[PDB]
């Protein structure tokens, strides 16, 4: 069927047909919606490959051509013989860009076509991975004028020689459990911060300690490496009015770079595919800084602002939230590092949605993730109906390696 | 089947078995989620089973399942249906049914209060004047001089579909909206079409910014009739700020009694098309949506200007700053006038406790995340971090088409 999507603020209705080409399941049923759940063979492979090549050739206006047919046969014979195949550089680039295009939880997809792809399929070791990663970080950071990029390591073979980056993001802060029973640094990384020590790392036991990369190549045991500090761009956070702010001693890194997902293109699985773009202000100011299970800093900021924290209805938490997020943005813009506010980013997404609807017939989107964690309804996406469904190529979740690795 | 739901802030995991009793569809499929879509005359045939299901739930709730009283009621209803094609609920079943439609309302964050609902039985009502009297009594009881009390008034159920009782207003109390020839709107933009119908029907509009609309009431399928709610019965709150003395000069005020009046209440297969209900406001409803939605009063700029915020660029977060103050004001004004209201922090925290309680004593709590999470400060409320399962249980409150689109004028 053909579904319709309405924006309740502008009345604009869009019709969706792209969903009709969905393959994977959503987790929902006619009886129950799981829209808010965080995570709901040669014979198998060729179909997948064919589906992919078909869209690739269609995208380049050579659908059904001899080239298309030839390629389809070549891959067909390759799988039948090698039980797998290799993507052409062209198909690789198209695949990665589209996996981003299809990321229903990503609000910055208007940038999807401008992705620098780094082919690391010739990589064989952890030092090699480190080398490729350092080059990605430097390229993408670009002294503050961030550029989206992804580095693709060798695809899975027999699952016994998988490449993996154990970190969740290339750059994050350490987390240690203290005697107090409290947590020093980032609580979200406590466990990882331990496996780094349990492996050899010498933690400074600080509040913002850039973690070491834990790289795994060809199924081997992961190895540690410290990213040249000169390559980790960091922003000290200050407020454009509260000169006391700085004493909070807060800072964040400029490069968001998801490194634990799995990239699936034409059936092939790339288990190590770190990618990066740039931050939306709220990710740091609202989630990293104010989540109760994270740096949980609202109370401190509240106190220095000297506001009545006696009653929830004074909305001190909300007032502080705003100020903190004003600081994050302020600091990044001041240090000339790329960053986008939730207002501008959501506006962009709406524009992207409209482009996608008319040039592609739709845009899979997960409302639960697209709407910013603060000021939801004053951003346009809140009033925008969205249809969520899975399309390939795609970025998928995968088990944390330390729960699957056989040392 | 069992389903796990987890809170990513506390790691608490709950198990849901309640969903096994969901009959109605959700709009989603194994291939598509319609979770953010706002809205995705029965036969004797499908009526008795609907009745039986309900009566079994009722008798089980009172620990009399399988009793003689239970079996006789089933036989009594079955006969009545075969005989008259419908059936009447006992007062007790009506009350139980009403409370459960609220208890099952997956988009309602105030459900911790479900068991305390005052049900007014208006099934003996035959005319619009009769409806007006019932509604006046409901508004006065509910308002209770500012100490709000949850209530619902239930008018006669649908029979053949040509004799429906309907409250044409979407809420018993709402402000008029007027579109000017220059394209701008005076009052509340959301109520413009309804305001026009009221004028066409004879209402003398005072054409101001906060004019309480007249009730347009339809009884037994007849053409609707106009009634003005006694002003002394309509409690309102002037909006001022704890620190901004100029806020009061924005000329804002809101009514204190929220009362949805356009939903359909379904109990045991029976359809109640006019069932106005009221509780009390969560601050953000007024402060974030009614006041700051671009298509509503939209006061962000004017408030931002007076605060002398940097409006040159969005990254100054002037909108976000103005938003908090306005919401501080709404809460402050209500508490000062001693009119019940709840802020989003307290409301969401209570809902999590209610939800956990429901999972243990009931096996679940259908909830719509998209609606439950507040329109501001989303992630600093516990619900944002809570996984929820949405499904439909009856009894329930359902949407129904606006009456002006279906009514056959006499
Ligand atoms: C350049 C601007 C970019 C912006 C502003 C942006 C913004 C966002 C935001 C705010 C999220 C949610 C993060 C969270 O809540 O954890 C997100 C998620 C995501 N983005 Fe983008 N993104 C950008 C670039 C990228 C790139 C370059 C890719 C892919 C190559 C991408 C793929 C995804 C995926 C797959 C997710 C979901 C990850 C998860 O489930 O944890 N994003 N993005
Ligand atoms: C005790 C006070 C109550 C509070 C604080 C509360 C709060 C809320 C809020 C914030 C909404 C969302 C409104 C919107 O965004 O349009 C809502 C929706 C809802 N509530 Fe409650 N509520 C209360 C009492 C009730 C009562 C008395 C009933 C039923 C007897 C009820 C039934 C529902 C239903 C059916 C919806 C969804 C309405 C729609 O879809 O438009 N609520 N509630
Ligand atoms: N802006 C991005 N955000 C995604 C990564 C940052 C995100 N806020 C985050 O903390 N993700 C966690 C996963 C959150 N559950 C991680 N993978 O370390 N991506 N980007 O490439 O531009
Ligand atoms: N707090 C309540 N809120 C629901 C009613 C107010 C809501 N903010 C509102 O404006 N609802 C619109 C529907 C909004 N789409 C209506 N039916 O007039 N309900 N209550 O019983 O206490
Ligand atoms: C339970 C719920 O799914 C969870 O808290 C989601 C909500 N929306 C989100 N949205 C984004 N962008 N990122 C998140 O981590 C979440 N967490
Ligand atoms: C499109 C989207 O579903 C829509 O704007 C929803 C989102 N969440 C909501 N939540 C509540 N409580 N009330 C609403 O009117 C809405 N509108
Ligand atoms: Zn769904």
């Amino acid at each position: 069927r053909f579904l319709k999507v309405k924006n309740w603020e502008t009345d604009v209705v869009l019709t969706d047909t792209l969903h009709l080409k969905s393959t994977l399941e959503t987790g929902c049923t006619e009886h129950i919606c799981m829209g808010s759940i965080m995570l709901p063979t040669k014979d198998q492979l060729f179909p997948l490959a064919k589906e992919f090549l078909d869209q690739y050739y269609s995208s380049i206006k050579r659908f059904g051509s001899k080239a298309h047919m030839d390629r389809l046969e070549e891959v067909n014979k390759e799988i039948e013989s090698t039980s797998t195949y290799q993507l052409k550089d062209t198909e690789l680039i198209y695949g990665a860009k589209h996996a981003w295009r299809n990321a229903s939880r990503c609000v910055g997809r208007i940038q999807w076509s401008k992705l620098q792809v780094f082919d690391a399929r010739d990589c064989t070791t952890a030092h090699g991975m480190f080398n490729y990663i350092c080059n990605h970080v430097k390229y993408a950071t670009n002294k503050g004028n961030l550029r989206s990029a992804i580095t693709i390591f060798p695809q899975r073979t027999d699952g016994k020689h998988d490449f993996r980056v154990w970190n969740s993001q290339l750059i994050r802060y350490a987390g240690y459990k203290q005697p107090d029973g409290s947590t020093l640094g980032d609580p979200a990384n406590v466990q990882f911060t331990e496996i780094c020590i349990q492996q050899g790392w010498k933690a400074p036991r600080g509040r913002f300690d850039v973690l070491p990369l834990l790289l795994q190549a060809n199924g081997n045991d992961p190895e540690l490496f410290q990213i040249p500090p000169e390559l980790v761009l960091e922003v000290p956070i200050r407020h454009p009015k509260f000169d006391w702010f700085k004493d909070l001693g807060l800072k964040w890194y400029g490069l968001p770079a998801v490194s634990n997902m799995l990239l699936e293109i034409g059936g092939l699985e790339f288990s190590a595919c770190p990618f990066s773009g740039w931050y939306m202000g709220t990710e740091i100011g609202v989630r990293d800084y104010c989540d109760n299970s994270r740096y949980n800093i609202l109370e401190e900021v509240a106190k220095k602002m000297d506001l009545d924290m006696r009653k929830t209805s004074s909305l001190w938490k909300d007032q502080a939230l705003v100020e903190i997020n004003i600081a994050v943005l302020y600091s990044f813009q001041s240090d000339k590092v790329t960053i986008v506010d939730h207002h501008s980013a959501t506006e962009s997404f709406i524009k992207h949605m409209e482009n996608e609807y008319r040039c592609r017939g739709g845009c899979p989107a997960d409302w639960v993730w697209i709407v910013p964690p603060m000021s939801g309804s004053i951003t346009p996406v809140f009033h925008q109906e969205m249809l969520n469904y899975r399309l390939t190529p795609s970025f998928e979740y995968q088990p944390d390696p330390w729960n699957t690795h056989v040392w």
